[PDB]
């Protein structure tokens, strides 16, 4: 269609092939992964004990049949009869279902390659995004480009990494060189989210989602660049110096990504500009992006912070604290209510959906008299939309 559609014609003889696939494969597909989401999912972990473990063969197909229709749906929102929303729920739905742990330890190349090649169209896509966005929006190329990935390819990788982060699928799926796809990812995402265009005005959302969901998939501490060594995973101690020089590397883990600042500096910014109390439309980027990564970084990595293993402390990959994730959550809290006056937003709301794993792994004696300034303030304001527990 795309060879043909060029030259003579627009309506090709496969019309009732293409709609026999759109009105019932994809509704199928979706309906049929819905309702059995966990017999693929259960490997060795014994869900639904009563039976229904998935083969590793079934498992390979499964991720197999995702690559491929990420392959047929990127780059081509506007081909399909407007049903590309059904398309962009059927992967959501697949991402949930895929099984990274057994299909790459036990999986065939094409389709591990097939993965592969999915994230790092992935990523090039989200630097085309980049370029396009930033040093020019005069050309319809590009502005397909971004309709495309603000339709599709946020909300799929978002989902998938999720996936990724809850099931903790990223030690054993992201080892070599998507290492290095996905570090060009996150640098995309957080230059999206902190861009000065007026374009990403309508996807801050999204990307902030994503971004939350990339901090949470990610098995290497970014934030963090300083005890980078006691990693196991990280692809500067797996690949040794000379194939990370012959790859296209910064030979640099402090270097390899510059625009991100470190846990620290953003911390202190945070906390600097919650004693400030800016309005939220002045700095829209740290309330909507920034601060969901630092809960969803700082929830990942708390049980890998030292006090949750007092045994090998200096060798812990972070240096979380409790006392970090309660300052964290007394500025959130705090630069909510300093912006709770001036005519809302449902931001309030999202930003607290985001940090709810934060107040759940606050300790309770901790929540008792010690947030109890929150409920009082709380109840003090006439009316709050943020809904707290």
């Amino acid at each position: 269609f795309d060879g043909g559609s060029r030259g003579k014609g627009e309506h090709f003889p496969y019309e009732q092939e293409i709609k026999f696939f759109a009105k019932v494969v994809l509704p199928l597909i979706d309906q049929y992964f819905k309702n059995h989401r966990l017999y693929f999912l259960s490997a060795a972990s014994r869900p639904l004990c009563s039976g229904g473990h998935a083969s590793n063969k079934e498992k390979e197909m499964v991720t197999s049949l995702f690559c491929k229709l990420g392959v047929l749906v990127r780059h081509r929102i506007s081909l399909f009869g407007n049903d590309a929303t059904s398309i962009v729920n059927c992967l959501h739905i697949l991402g949930q279902t895929l099984d990274a742990r057994t299909v790459m330890k036990t999986g065939l190349e094409s389709v591990k390659s097939a993965l592969r090649a999915f994230l790092d169209n992935a990523a090039e896509d989200l630097e085309k995004t980049m370029e396009n966005l930033k040093q020019g929006q005069f050309t319809k190329g590009v502005t397909q480009i971004i309709n495309y990935t603000t339709v599709a390819l946020l909300p799929m990788l978002s989902s998938l990494f999720e996936h990724i982060g809850q099931h903790q699928f990223g030690e054993d799926l992201i080892l070599e060189d998507v290492q290095v796809s996905c570090y060009r990812i996150l640098t995309s995402l957080y230059a999206l989210g902190t861009s000065k265009s007026i374009y990403v005005e309508r996807q801050r959302s999204a990307l902030g989602e994503c971004l939350a969901a990339f901090a949470g998939a990610f098995p290497v501490a970014f934030l963090e660049t300083h005890l980078d060594k006691h990693n196991i995973y990280s692809i500067y101690n797996t690949k040794s110096s000379r194939e990370r020089a012959a790859l296209s590397l910064p030979t640099n883990v402090e270097d390899v990504c510059p625009n991100i600042p470190s846990l620290e500096k953003l911390m202190e910014e945070i906390v600097e500009l919650a004693e400030s109390g800016i309005r939220y439309t002045q700095m829209p980027h740290v309330m909507e992006v920034i601060l969901p990564m630092l809960c969803s970084y700082m929830s990942r990595w708390w049980e890998h912070g030292p006090e949750n293993n007092p045994e090998r402390a200096e060798m812990c990959c972070t240096a979380l604290n409790s006392e970090h994730m309660n300052t964290l959550l007394g500025n959130i809290l705090k630069i909510i209510y300093n912006n709770l006056g001036i005519d809302e937003g449902a931001w309030m709301k999202r930003l607290a959906v985001f940090s709810q794993p934060i107040i759940n792994k606050v300790k309770p004696q901790l929540l008792k008299t010690h947030f109890l300034p929150l409920m009082e303030k709380l109840k003090k304001k006439a009316a709050t939309v943020v809904s707290e527990e």
